[PDB]
């Protein structure tokens, strides 16, 4: 549920976008919550001063509606100051789960067909400086 509170913190405040790094990289990887988080995010990032409000109507009649209007309302706390701190920390723990997972991809690649060069400067990339 780190990720289910990252995805709810950003339908909560659409400009945290900002702070998301591109993912193109990491989001085909198949970690539950993903996808939902990657298209909610996609709207954020088209869409920069959108309203919560706003937001939830591009979701009408829509596979995740249910699922994000709950979101849109899941542990809002009575003082909002620690809302941004509370975000990057979830999504660090996430990105690092994506990092991890596609060095074990890249890896797993490597044994079994070898790298091309593009492939083996990412892979060392992300060792050296995770993501970030």
């Amino acid at each position: 549920t780190p990720m289910r509170d990252v995805i709810a913190l950003l339908i909560q405040n659409p400009s945290y976008a900002e702070l998301v790094p591109d993912l193109a990289s990491v989001r085909h990887l198949m970690i539950p919550g993903l996808d939902t988080f990657s298209e909610v995010l996609e709207k954020c990032r088209q869409y920069p001063h959108i309203t919560t409000g706003q937001l939830l109507e591009h979701w009408r009649d829509s596979k995740n509606e249910t699922l994000l209007s709950r979101l849109a309302s899941w542990e809002i706390p009575l003082v909002e100051d620690n809302q941004e701190e509370l975000f990057l920390d979830s999504l660090d723990k996430i990105l690092a789960q994506c990092v991890e997972k596609q060095i074990e991809n890249l890896q797993a690649k490597e044994r079994s067909v070898g790298l091309s060069t593009e492939e083996k400067r990412e892979l060392q990339d992300l060792i050296l400086k995770g993501l970030k």
